[PDB]
């Protein structure tokens, strides 16, 4: 179990909101990764997923012998201080899939006594996913610390029939109330009822009005075209989460519950967080709007299972991603795009604690700086209009790519410490090195 | 534990003497590295040691926050088949002593149940611990893998008054009829029983007479002053075998075993290996000689303890390593030196099975491919004279350093394969990245 | 151990009823402090504990290292006589709990051996416990002599889903009879069984009939209100006794057993005190009654294992504590209150000696002399109805809190001396100066 | 016994020639003290030494019931890190001499096992001590860290007849090759051969000339005459050095060793230090130089006995104390004097790491800052000209008195910390209270 430094500073807002106004980034700290290197020039490993609860933390990510275009490398233990006051992830255990099954796009998530894990098997190009009518393959493995394992092929309903493809967001999923939720995003099928359901539905980020050149009645139209995809099969490109409750025998007990397109942009990767009892949603800006999307999510239950799930947006106009064409860190018009890159953000303010919600909003992560490319990754503090605090990584043109941000407080020292990891393109060994970079989240 | 696929393939000499001419290296394989990295650009890791055995892996090395002039991560698990036929070590445990206490040139062994580290405690530069009568503290560190941890300061007899320092070799310990044995060498004290034993004693290598313009009258009289050195106080530059019985509570009962000078070279780092019943030791060439140093060690008990060692040369004039001034790689005369660096050697055959001891021998490692520098790793195969295989890795002036390496035969596909854990220099993070590259001994 | 001189002078009534009557303070004497003092201007020291038995006393506070608003610190020993006569509390093992658990508003108790504590894991604002209906983590830790130290977090029956909130009253804790009883309080949630055996229940001491004003049907109807606080949380603020069993493996085998709302005020901080066989409750008057509040306790065993508690008060108006509002120190009228400090008060008489419980009884302590301020810290010595000695320490305004007060024999001299620990507000280092004032109570 | 994190960072000189120019005293931190408080307004605690080592720590006061004008407290333990990274004086036992003895100016020092201490038995005015020709009793004590207590009265030889008084320096002794020293002063009867041997001798600091109006011929005439005192006896006031076997058994084994008077000023209390292996004294400036005075001491052994001592003093003209008449802190001309007050000083850098012995050396400790009085206690770090840090505890006119100061490095954190235990008057309780204030010395 993690330390008694750490038990008690997990999963919270640690700054009130005048706090948030003197936040800086300390010094990156020298700790022992835990996240395993290739060890060719061409080795792959890609598509981390990392969850950190109470009593420890797992951590994933995807291995390709040659290139990156597989095997899945799981990792648990726990939180534990070094003489000189910085957290040591100490590794307990360590597993590796590796048996012919394509596992792909996988999200882990902490539970009692283990890991939980939700991947899709992949067989074909991602295009030919969304054009074949049949879903892929949809798997959980949970991962117990006392090396039991069960992997389950899953079959939740409303799915065969409805969504062409369906994959997890990548990011970490939560335990909540007994139930393992993850982010999930895909495209539905024209016709369906979900498609009905959702049709005329389009989301408009608060703050896209005083940027956009575009009238109000010319947003609305293409905001409402941008959640349809003619490069994907043409289908509804949704976004969501996948409930499922804690059962070694799962089998169509999980729970599709997809996000209403009225509060969220055009379907993408994603990343779920606990803050307290309330669990946030981060989207991936895969669509027009390149800005950082971070929403409040309310889960309903009805006869002890989840319902329903309503999100509000945290407005914000900060941290953009590199995108193509018209869909660059610049674009500030509504219309469909489908280019981005992974890049979550995590709340160090609470964003209720505003009289109006949101209002004034602090959140650190990492960003490739730059319009187009997967360049110049930097790590920040922003608030929703300013970055107030930077630090670029490695000399202009480092390549990068996804950025996973957690953050969590030493309750012994009082200081809080955020792991950011980053994908770095690497020249020595393997394409990626993908790296948890850690250091300090200073008040004053 | 291992695999049923390794267990009975490791610590053993794997080819015949006909079998060696025809070995070959394959491509190197890309595995999850089991070896932590760095997460800041100028954090330092180095100093590896492995030991492997039928049952597990242990593995270890030194972590300095800012710059390479600390903290000691150590890691254990066992080795199991990828789908790809190919090697996965799974860590199992990690731990990282981190409190103070500056643990330094770590040996570590595999014992049952698991590790057992030997390290000295410094507080002052290495060339100080020479100067001083008094020798740097020692600390034996037993890590079972129930994570029990016994450390203990030890203080075998002899020590005191008689070596001004002592040092693991930071080579691989070895577990032998219940004995824990590490390689160590360091300084002896003018006057001392050890020194009088040692006065006029010196070793010449057997292939050096044909390589050396020298007279042998002049080459016995620059070899024997060889193992004095002045700038290190003046000291009997001496290597040796620690022996220590598997307790708990080890104070006094650990046994100095120190090579006879007309066996062995200038005292250095080294490694101890197992082949079968019989004990191997390999020597870091810091003096005048610069290829690689083997030796069969043979053990002799007095009432259940080992009261004195014997070694026996495999003869060779193969892999140099870079060196300073007049003790470069192209060096063959005997004479006072001190540079140099650790690059221990794999027997993948039986020197013994020839009617001449290792008339015939075959060996594989990584070495600096160079005259002075530390540059151009290069990993190969080689018999007594020759290089028969080999492949440099990275561009010419790629820095590294240190390499160990370890083989073992999967005797599911009976393939041999070899992991050269190097430290290679690094320009995105920390100084140095330790690699466990892998690839294949292939017969043919 | 204690020295032979104190060990037959321990928790008992000193002195006859007759005896009682001509009992003055004497000067305050200068011994070595036993409690350690803050080493900046701005640390803060408060909340002792004070436990003190027939071989050895346990000591704990809580530390802040900036304000008031942590670690917490243990101490124990022996008393031993000086050449002057008097008392030398003899530390003979101290402790650190600094770990980042918040441990606080801690209560210790002696035991066999060492020192048991309960504390309580505070993780945000007091008031924020009352509102949610999970109640804070709790936990037991013993502390041997010989240095062992086993914490436990205990989870009793009839706690989750039944109290809002728990913690120790802060006062000491008792062993008796196998069992470690602490003092406790907090807030039950409407419509527990606990709730409904406690609805209509209200206590109105003795005295108050002569000195209020109102009639008896609207003291009893303000009475009654007086257990529920709108302000925190809608609860019923309730007082009790927790029972542990001593071992070492404790889980769910303490008891929480709470006091009748028929026979004890609104909950609030308290101690347990022994005196020969009989265990008594003091209970902080943070109600509307703003008199010292002691009770003898009769504790009913079913099984071995205690199964009900019955509380006598000792009818007073002495003594009075300051207050805000409408429940200062001149308050007399029932009626909601949620103010005041902890001042408990050691009998120096036994109240079952008099015909009637309590008729005429002696106590001492020390109390805020002052309406509503925390300000004029003084000792005394009082009967039901007057104060028959006392001393003010300092000059007016001196600013306090707390009072824990101890009293002892030392069947030598056949003095007795009673030990005042008090927070004390000073101006040179720390916050508060936790100071043990010792004196004599002397007969005449 | 200390920490892993302190065991290997004790006396030593922890920074080089260059980090000394830039270092900085960093905030006061706050720790649970270990020095008692008195309990009355007038309890009195002065007179504090304390002594740390490798494993643990000594120390021990004065008290006096009523006013300044007794018992020992002693206490033991080690060292430990909290939560916040800093030190923790963890007490592990304490003692009382309170037995009727006047153990006056207790010098105290860490021996393996335990604390020994010298005192001499006070029985009238110290003027009175000088005037009579027999000495005051001289005893050691020795207390085990298990609990045995071995007090002895010592007569070393060369004492009765020569010194009419001898007293320890207050400041802390060491244990050196099996003996332990102690600091020593008093005044030597005219004719002895020690008074003959001393005849025309003198010191005068190195950095005098250039600050003294006078000339050579008049500054050596005066400074003659600063050894004898009219108004103690007409004694040569001597310092020197007690030198005493480790034994239970002491009688006339204890050797004393006065310090030659053409390398020291007139006799003081004092302290000995410990940096490697070298021993250093600081002297009180109870004479005519007001600034710091340390001295390197070379120790000679004829037969295994300490048989005379050395003293090189380190040049400087910074941190002055407060003097009465025209011997304040602004003095500069040599002349008898007899005022001042204890103010020891720890060197971070090594004076013998310079060309010029003590050319360019840095120091750190408290003193009073002012002219006459004992006011402004302000701690510091300085060099042989300037104060280079300083910050003044409380507001001017904040009276103080002895000052003490001890540095250590935390190996783990590898930061430098340094206690200053200062006597402070306090206007609460006690006419001192002792502080050990503890903060951090930056390199930056
Ligand atoms: C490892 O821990 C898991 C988690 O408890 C164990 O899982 C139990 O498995 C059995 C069937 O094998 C179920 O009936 C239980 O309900 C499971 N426990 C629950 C509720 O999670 C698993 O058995 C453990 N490994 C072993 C066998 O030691
Ligand atoms: C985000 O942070 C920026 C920078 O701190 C805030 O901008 C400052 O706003 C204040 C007004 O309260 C001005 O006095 C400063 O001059 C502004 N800084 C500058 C020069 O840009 C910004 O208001 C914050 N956004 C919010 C309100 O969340
Ligand atoms: C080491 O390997 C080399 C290369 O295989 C051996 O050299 C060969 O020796 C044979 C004689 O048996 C010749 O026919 C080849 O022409 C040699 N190769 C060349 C061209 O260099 C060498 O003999 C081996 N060393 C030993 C005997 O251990
Ligand atoms: C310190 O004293 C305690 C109190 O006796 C010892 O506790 C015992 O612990 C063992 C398990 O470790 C239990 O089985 C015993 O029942 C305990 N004794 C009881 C009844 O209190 C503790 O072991 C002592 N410390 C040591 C190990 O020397
Ligand atoms: C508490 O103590 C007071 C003071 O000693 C008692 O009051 C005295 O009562 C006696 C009657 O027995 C009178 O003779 C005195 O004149 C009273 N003292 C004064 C002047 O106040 C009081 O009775 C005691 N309370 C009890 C009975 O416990
Ligand atoms: C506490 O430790 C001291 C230090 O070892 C013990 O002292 C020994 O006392 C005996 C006589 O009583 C001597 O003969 C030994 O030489 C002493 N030891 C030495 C060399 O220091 C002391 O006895 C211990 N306390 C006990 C009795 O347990
Ligand atoms: C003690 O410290 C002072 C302050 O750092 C030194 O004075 C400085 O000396 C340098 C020359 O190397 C000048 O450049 C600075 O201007 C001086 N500081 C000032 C303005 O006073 C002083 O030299 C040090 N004393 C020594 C040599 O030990
Ligand atoms: C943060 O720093 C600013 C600037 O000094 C200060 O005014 C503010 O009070 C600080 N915020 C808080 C309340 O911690
Ligand atoms: C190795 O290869 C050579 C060349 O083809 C062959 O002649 C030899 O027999 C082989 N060695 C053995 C016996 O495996
Ligand atoms: C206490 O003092 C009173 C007044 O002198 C005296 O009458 C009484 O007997 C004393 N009490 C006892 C019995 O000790
Ligand atoms: C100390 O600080 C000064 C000023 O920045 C710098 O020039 C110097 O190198 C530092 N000293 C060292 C070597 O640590
Ligand atoms: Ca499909
Ligand atoms: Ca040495
Ligand atoms: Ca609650
Ligand atoms: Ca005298």
């Amino acid at each position: 179990i993690n330390d008694n430094r750490y038990i008690n500073g997990i999963n919270q807002f640690y700054f009130s909101i005048a706090e948030g106004r003197n936040l800086t980034l300390g010094p990156l700290l020298n700790m022992p990764s835990f996240i395993p290197t290739a060890t060719t020039p061409e080795g792959c490993t890609r598509i981390p997923s990392f969850s950190l609860t109470k009593t420890h933390w797992c951590y994933t990510h995807n291995v390709i012998l040659n290139g990156c275009q597989s095997n899945q490398f799981v990792s648990m233990g726990i939180i534990e201080p070094t003489s000189a006051g910085f957290p040591f992830f100490r590794t307990l255990k360590t597993l590796y899939l590796s048996d012919g099954v394509n596992r792909k796009s996988c999200s882990i998530s902490t539970v009692p006594g283990g890991c939980m894990m939700y991947c899709f098997v992949s067989t074909q190009p991602e295009r030919d996913d969304y054009f074949s009518a049949a879903p892929p393959e949809q798997r959980i493995i949970i991962m117990y610390y006392n090396d039991t394992i069960v992997e389950r092929i899953i079959n939740p309903p409303g799915v065969l029939d409805v969504w062409a493809t369906l994959n997890p967001g990548t990011g970490s999923g939560v335990y909540y109330l007994g139930w393992v939720l993850f982010p999930i995003y895909g495209g539905v099928i024209k016709g369906t009822s979900l498609w009905n359901n959702q049709a005329n539905k389009y989301f408009i980020p608060q703050m896209v009005a005083a940027l956009c050149s575009q009238n109000q009645a010319t947003q609305v139209q293409n905001a409402k075209s941008s959640y349809y995809s003619s490069w994907f099969g043409n289908r509804m490109i949704q976004s969501g989460i996948l409930a499922c409750p804690l059962r070694q025998d799962l089998t169509n007990e999980c729970l599709v519950l997809p996000f209403s397109n009225d509060q969220v942009l055009m379907g993408a990767e994603g990343r779920l967080y606990m803050y307290g009892d309330s669990v946030y949603y981060y989207q991936r800006s895969n669509s027009w709007w390149p800005m950082t999307m971070l929403y409040k999510v309310t889960i309903t239950f009805t006869n002890g299972q989840p319902s329903a799930i309503s999100a509000q947006n945290v407005p914000t106009q900060q941290v953009p991603r590199p995108g193509t064409g018209d869909c660059s860190a610049t674009n500030r018009c509504p219309g469909f795009c489908l280019t981005g890159v992974y890049a979550d953000a995590w709340l160090l303010t609470n964003p209720s604690s505003t009289s109006t919600f949101g209002s004034e909003a602090t959140f650190t992560g990492s960003y490739l700086n730059t319009a187009t490319q997967r360049i110049n990754p930097t790590m920040y503090i922003a608030n929703n209009t300013q970055i107030i605090s930077s630090q670029q990584f490695g000399s202009s043109g480092q390549e990068a790519a996804y950025g996973h941000t957690t953050c969590f407080r030493d309750t012994g020292s009082v200081m809080v410490y955020c792991i950011y990891i980053i994908e770095l393109s690497s020249s020595l060994l393997g394409q990626f090195q993908i790296v948890p970079f850690i250091r300090q989240v200073t008040l004053s």
